[PDB]
């Protein structure tokens, strides 16, 4: 069935030359070639797809996994890091960050390898460390890394985490008590209580998301309203980003994120968000207008 396959490879290719904006054709084309072992054409197809489209976490991770295995030396490794840097730009991506962290720990023996690992985890925590269901895996991964080389930094990460509302933060408090020789300070006990209060406050909104059907737009918009009432810029940014993972083809959501950012010392953030907006909703003239106004405003 090689001739059968090659025929449908050529058909999909012709269909892409007819219309490059056919997402499923790209995916179908790439799926074949990975099985067929045409490693060169798979990489080229992935490169071309990723120029045209923002990719989901799953699509990125399939690519990254193949490239990790094929990387043999320090230079190949750097090109894999370049691929991670491209990968993390599209949407918030806790699993890509976890894999970036693990790959970096794999390269610990590179010169500067320790700094690279800590940079990766700190950057991950900056993006997803407040994520109520998915942030905890990154705090735990970072603590397991820091433990495996000591141990004040592990105290730091327990205490930093416990100031933040996350699911299973009760278990982390118990863990920290049992782990710590000394007892936990009062300030950290006080912030933990404040964080538990926050957690309870957010629980109805999280439950609404989990209960509602995908892509749960109304439940996201209500959560966004709620966080915008509360006013923490990091939290507002996070909820927009969570909503956009599932609602990336909704121009109104990007526009709302853009309006919020028009009221902010954050040039790099503003311009990266607008680029992502036009990659996801390229037919929306208002988003292109907004992107160019933002560039002028920040020039
Ligand atoms: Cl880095």
């Amino acid at each position: 069935e090689e001739e059968k396959n090659q025929l449908e490879i050529e058909r999909l290719e012709e269909q892409l030359s007819i219309n490059v904006y056919d997402y499923n054709c790209h995916v179908d084309l790439i799926r074949l070639l990975r099985l067929e072992g045409e490693l060169t054409k798979v990489r080229m197809a992935r490169q071309k797809m990723s120029e045209i489209f923002p990719l989901t976490e799953e699509l990125w991770l399939e690519w990254l996994h193949d490239e990790i295995s094929m990387a043999q030396d320090g230079l190949d490794r750097e090109h894999v890091y370049d691929l991670f840097e491209k990968a993390v730009k599209d949407y918030i991506c806790p699993n890509i960050w976890l894999e970036y962290g693990q790959y970096s720990v794999g390269g610990i023996g590179q010169k500067g390898g320790l700094e690279k690992v800590r940079s990766v985890f700190e950057r991950a925590l900056s993006s997803v460390g407040l994520h109520m269901t998915k942030g905890l895996a990154l705090w735990e991964a970072y603590r397991e890394f820091e433990s495996a080389i000591v141990l004040e930094k592990v105290h730091s990460l327990f205490r930093r985490q416990l100031a933040i509302p996350l699911y299973d933060m009760e278990a982390t408090f118990a863990e920290y008590e049992e782990w710590s020789e000394d007892p936990i300070p009062e300030s950290v006990i006080q912030n933990y209580n404040k964080a538990l209060q926050q957690l309870e406050k957010y629980k109805p909104y999280e439950e609404a998301l989990l209960q509602a059907e995908a892509p749960r737009l109304a439940e996201y918009q209500a959560y966004i309203d709620f966080e915008m009432k509360i006013g923490d810029p990091a939290r507002i940014q996070l909820i927009f980003e969570r909503a956009l993972v599932e609602n990336c083809l909704v121009p109104d959501l990007w526009i709302r994120y853009s309006q919020y950012l028009d009221r902010q010392k954050v040039k790099d953030l503003v311009l990266s968000v607008h680029n992502r907006a036009i990659r996801n909703c390229p037919w929306t003239v208002a988003l292109w207008s907004r992107y160019l106004l933002a560039m002028e405003r920040h020039g």
